[PDB]
C-alpha cells in the first residue's frame, strides 16, 4: 500500500499536471541558503535561539510541550490579514502558529498543566476556548477539532504511554523514522496520508515536524540524538510552498494560480493539494542536495549536518520575515487537521 514521504513526494513531482519544480529556482535558494550556512538560522540551537516562546529546558515538560504544540500544528491563516487571531504574552504580540505557543505559555504562566496530558485529556470544549482565546474579536481557527484532538491524544497518551511524550521518545532508541511511524501508529490526528494515482502516499506533516521539534528541544543530544536525523523531511505545509514559489523553485499552471489568486479553498486529497505538497516536499529535497554539492564545491566542511528539517525551519522563517513581498502568490487555502 503506502509509500514514505520521500517515495511519495518523487512519484508526485514526476507525475504533477498544475505544478512544476524549476531546476533555477531550485539552484536560487540553495545559493541563498549556502550564504546563511554558518549563522544560527541553519543550526539546531536556531530553534531555540531566535525564537523566545520555545522552551529554553531540555527536560521532561518541554518535550510534553513540543508534543502539545505539533499536536495542535494546523490551519492558522485567517481569509484577511487586518481579521485575525493575536495572542499577547509578556507583553509581546503573536499571530499565525506562534499565537498557538504564546496560547500554551500563557496557561502554563497562570498555573494551568496544559502540557499534561491528566489534564488535556479531558479538557472541555469551554475550556480550550478560554486556553487559546484571542486579544482580537476573531478566534482562532478550528477550535472544536483542537479540543477533540487534545481529548484523543490525552486519552492514548495516559493509556499506552504512561502520561509522557518523553516514554514515546525513549521506546524510539534514537531513530526517527521510529518515533514518526509510534507517533502515526498510536495517535489518529497524526495519520497524515492520500490518494494520488490509485497509490496510497504519506506526507506527515505533523508527525515529521514532532519529531524535527524533539530533535531540537533536546539540541540533537540524549534521548533526542538521532542517528537518521537526515531522514526526516520537510514539513508539507502552506507556508512552504508559497516561498517556494515566491523564491522561482515552483511553478503553478493557471488553473491552479486562478484559485489561489481568488482564494478558492481546496480540500485534503484533491490531486492539485496533493501536487503542491508532494512538488515542495521533493523540491526541499533537491535544494537540500543542490546546498550540499555547493559547499562540497567550496571545499567547506561544516560544523554540522545541514538537513531537510533545517532548510524547512529557515524557509517558514523567512516566509513569516517577508509576508508583506510575497501577496503576489497566495498561499492555498485549506482546512483540515493534518496542517
Amino acid at each position: 500500500g503506502l509509500l514514505n514521504p520521500r517515495e511519495s513526494s518523487k512519484f508526485i513531482a514526476e507525475n504533477s499536471r498544475d505544478v512544476f519544480i524549476d531546476s533555477g529556482g531550485v539552484r536560487r535558494v540553495a545559493e541563498l541558503l549556502l550564504a546563511k550556512a554558518a549563522g544560527p538560522e541553519l543550526r539546531v540551537e536556531g530553534w531555540k535561539a531566535l525564537h523566545e516562546l520555545n522552551p529554553r529546558a531540555a527536560d521532561e515538560a518541554a518535550v510534553n510541550w513540543v508534543f502539545v504544540t505539533d499536536t495542535l500544528n494546523f490551519s492558522f491563516w485567517s481569509e484577511q490579514d487586518e481579521h485575525k487571531c493575536v495572542v499577547r504574552y509578556r507583553g509581546k504580540t503573536y499571530s499565525g502558529y506562534w499565537s498557538l505557543c504564546a496560547a500554551v505559555n500563557r496557561a502554563l504562566d497562570e498555573g494551568i498543566p496544559i502540557t499534561s496530558a491528566s489534564y488535556y485529556a479531558t479538557v472541555t470544549l469551554d475550556q480550550v476556548r478560554n486556553i487559546l482565546r484571542s486579544d482580537t474579536d476573531v478566534s482562532m481557527p478550528l477550535v472544536e477539532e483542537r479540543h477533540r484532538i487534545l481529548n484523543e491524544t490525552g486519552k492514548i497518551l495516559l493509556e499506552k504511554f504512561g502520561g509522557s511524550f518523553l516514554n514515546c521518545v525513549r521506546e524510539s532508541e534514537n531513530s526517527a523514522q521510529k518515533l514518526m511511524h509510534l507517533v502515526v501508529e498510536s495517535f489518529p490526528s497524526y495519520r497524515d496520508v492520500t490518494l494520488f494515482e490509485g497509490k496510497r502516499v504519506s506526507f506527515y506533516k505533523r508527525a515529521q515536524i514532532l519529531v524535527a521539534d524533539t530533535w531540537s528541544v533536546l539540541e540533537g543530544k540524549g534521548d533526542g540524538c538521532f542517528k537518521d536525523i537526515s531522514s526526516i523531511t520537510m514539513f508539507a505545509d502552506y507556508r512552504l510552498p508559497q516561498v517556494l514559489a515566491h523564491l522561482g523553485a515552483l511553478k503553478y499552471s493557471d488553473d491552479l494560480l486562478k484559485k489561489l489568486l481568488k482564494g478558492e479553498m481546496l480540500s485534503y486529497g484533491d490531486r492539485q493539494e496533493v501536487e503542491i505538497r508532494g512538488c515542495s516536499l521533493w523540491c526541499v529535497e533537491l535544494i537540500r542536495d543542490c546546498l550540499l554539492e555547493l559547499i562540497e564545491q567550496k571545499g567547506e566542511k561544516p560544523n554540522g549536518e545541514i538537513n531537510s528539517i533545517l532548510l524547512d525551519y529557515y524557509l517558514w522563517d523567512y516566509a513569516h520575515d517577508h509576508r508583506e513581498d510575497m501577496k503576489g502568490i497566495p498561499f492555498h487555502r485549506i482546512r483540515c487537521i493534518y496542517y
